């Protein structure tokens, strides 16, 4: 698509003047070419990033995008569950010495799903807000655990001062006839999730994805809507 930009196996779109969506795909054997999206952001005069490509090799071009379309330093990674379209590629950012944060859980989980731990662990209030003391120094992104869905373990990130929120693996386009890989999921919970993350980020317009381009809040909607169904 037009003002794409494409580096080796990578897509970058510029989603605002401060945020690009990096696009990396893996041969899914029966499915064919499966895109993941994660996003990065230049907050004044460092980068940061959101969710691997999924693999190492695909994580070092985005690295190197950066370098060559950005040019300043990548200060932290946020990854948003421990499967590979996101965590994929962590040996790739800490070879980097970018320093890499995830959920405790995904932390913990990351070993029994073949992925590599982050460097430092987030952790969560009842209400689903990041405990402010594990995310030093995160810029304008604000880091919201809604609940168990897709996995138990999956967070979002908005964006502040953008209109821009990510959820993931969790949310799905508004097209969507169905919510992609349950196989982690928790299907009791996963609606709820859903909500909590849309009513996080009230204002976010954007909403940015793992699986589909960026929607409209109808995203939210309709992923709560279809995961209604599982319970
Ligand atoms: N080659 C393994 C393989 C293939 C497709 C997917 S899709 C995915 B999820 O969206 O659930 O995080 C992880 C995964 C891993
Ligand atoms: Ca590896
Ligand atoms: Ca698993
Ligand atoms: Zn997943
Ligand atoms: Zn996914």
């Amino acid at each position: 698509e037009t003002g794409d930009q494409r580096f080796g196996d990578l897509v970058f779109r510029q989603l605002a003047p401060n945020v690009w969506q990096h696009t990396s795909y893996l041969d899914m054997p029966g499915f064919g070419a499966v895109a993941s999206n994660g996003l990065i952001v230049r907050d004044g005069g460092r980068v940061l990033v959101v969710d691997t490509a999924w693999t190492d090799d695909q994580t070092a071009q985005i690295l190197n995008w950066i370098k060559q379309e950005i040019n300043l330093p990548v200060a932290l990674a946020v990854v948003t569950h421990a499967h590979q379209d996101k965590m994929g590629g962590m040996d790739a950012l800490h070879a980097a010495g970018i320093a890499t944060y995830a959920n405790a859980l995904s932390n913990q989980l990351a070993p029994q799903e073949g992925m590599v731990a982050a460097q430092h662990s987030l952790t969560f209030a009842a209400n689903g807000w990041v405990e402010p003391a594990t995310a030093p120094n995160f810029g304008p992104l604000k880091v919201f655990y809604p609940g168990p869905g897709h996995t138990s373990d999956n967070i979002t990130v908005g964006i502040d001062g953008t209109d821009i929120a990510f959820g993931g693996c969790l949310i799905k386009d508004s097209k969507a006839k169905s919510l992609g890989n349950l196989g982690d999921a928790d299907t009791e919970h996963y609606a709820a999730s859903a909500r909590a993350f849309g009513a996080a980020f009230p204002k976010a317009s954007m909403i940015v994805m793992s699986h589909s381009a960026p929607d409209s809040r109808a995203a939210i909607t309709h992923t709560a809507r279809m995961a209604d169904k599982l319970r």
